């Protein structure tokens, strides 16, 4: 765990949202995938809600384009404080922010509604209201008197779990843990990375539990979740880059009974 | 009667057309806003957008006329067209494009408009992939003056007769009166095949607009007039839209009330 102290936030976002990771040009990468899974779930127009949490969001906010449109209460949430400043300069256009513009142009490509990126943007960073640390080890991830409406509607996930369990169990309790901030009848949105064991996020070397689309299933069946979707993205050669070793990437739509 | 005398004033009044001064004035927000689908920004690139969409429109070259220092009016058609040809009265266009041709930063920035082009025509192409795409397709950037009963000259390097044209704020913008008008629209169409397309965009009763010091005379014109224009230089009229311009997009650069789009097909 204690691994997670030297991870730095702009290492990881090059590492993964810059080039050629982050290329959205090419249809086929592991970019355009994500978002489109996203975006296709909620087009069914079967998740939706007032307020949504993002488990263990990183510097990331890309996993929350297509959501915000279904969420008017939206909770950011990581274990480090680096990762939340580093949304905080974002969601207030701050100086060094990173530039997700790329992505939000893409989600509305995909989403094909005729938007322009600034709006979906806009609507956002109005959309979350607030950032928060976050621990899924912890019973209660959010703590106890949490700022964050409970139980959420919906939940999102992304790279999270698999990358803070040393093992299936401790995956599998995780997923316990953060499924007793969702509602009975409420949706769970999980990604993740498969057959993944390290990744690199500068001077941080993170440990990670190598999980098979079968086992993700399984775990999420255990936790009480109808799995209404699972799918997997296999990483193609070009963008195995040094950085990792994950072999594909897994998309899980989860229903809580 | 006689055309050197107002095509005399006319080019004279560009010899102090500012490129960026009409850049900002028109392709800069608030009428480059293109967030408001109600603008005239997203009206004009839905038109083009459309009109390829039909699949009626195309061919191996295209010719824009008037390009100014403007590429949006080819981010639709550059998929459709193998040779496109850019054209301009002044040099300082011309070297604006040029500016953009090279990728240069201190050219202006379409990027947006090549974004909503991406969007609205709806196949997930990325706006690089676009923009990569109509730097490789302009074949070439030359003089034009339309009031030339041959408007590229003489021997020009264009492939003619092209299989389309495009022209935008152009015919009526360098036309004194309107009879100057229909003959450029004659001008143009000798550049055309028989059974090629015309995409015309242009201002509505317009007499007036701003490019920094220069204050350029329009004819006005109305939808009916254009047209005639059109019927009287050879052309079946397949459409023809109107816009017109909201009043909080009126910002002083001109006194335009409302845009014309029209999609001739000439006869032959
Ligand atoms: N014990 C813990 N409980 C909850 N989140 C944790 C955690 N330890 C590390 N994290 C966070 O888990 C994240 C993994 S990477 C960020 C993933 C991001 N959501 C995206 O989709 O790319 C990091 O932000 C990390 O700081
Ligand atoms: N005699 C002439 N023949 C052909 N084009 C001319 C001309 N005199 C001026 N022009 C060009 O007509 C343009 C009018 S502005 C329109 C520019 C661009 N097509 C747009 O859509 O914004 C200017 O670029 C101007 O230099
Ligand atoms: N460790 C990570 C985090 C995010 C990813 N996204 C796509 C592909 C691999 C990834 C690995
Ligand atoms: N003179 C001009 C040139 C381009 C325009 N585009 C949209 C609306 C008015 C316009 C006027």
């Amino acid at each position: 765990a204690s691994a997670y102290q030297r991870f730095e936030p702009r290492a990881y976002l090059r590492n993964n949202y810059a080039p050629p990771r982050g290329d959205l040009c090419n249809p086929n990468g592991v970019g355009p995938w994500k978002l489109r899974c996203l975006a296709q779930t909620f087009a069914t127009g079967e998740v939706s809600g007032r307020t949504l949490i993002d488990i263990g969001s990183g510097p990331t906010v890309y996993q929350l384009l297509s959501a915000c449109s279904h969420f008017e209460d939206i909770t950011m949430t990581d274990f480090l404080e680096v990762n939340r400043q580093e949304l905080g300069r974002w969601l207030q256009e701050e100086p060094g922010a990173f530039n997700w513009s790329m992505y939000s142009q893409h989600a509305c490509l995909i989403e094909g509604k005729g938007e322009c990126w600034q709006d979906k943007e806009r609507q956002l960073r109005a959309r979350v209201k607030r950032v928060l640390p976050i621990d899924v080890h912890q019973p209660q991830p959010l703590g106890a008197g949490s700022p964050a409406p409970l139980p959420a509607d919906a939940l999102v996930s992304a790279f999270c779990l698999e990358a803070v369990s040393p093992d299936l169990a401790s995956f599998q309790r995780a997923l316990d843990h953060i499924t007793t901030l969702l509602r009975p009848g409420g949706h769970l949105l999980l990604i993740g990375a498969l057959e993944e064991s390290w990744y690199l996020a500068g001077e941080a070397r993170l440990t990670v539990v190598p999980v098979s689309e079968e086992e993700v299933r399984e775990a999420l069946v255990r936790s009480g979740y109808k799995v209404r979707d699972l799918r997997t993205y296999i990483m193609p050669a070009h963008l195995q880059t040094g950085v990792d070793d994950v072999k594909g990437v897994f998309f899980a739509w989860a229903q809580k009974v």
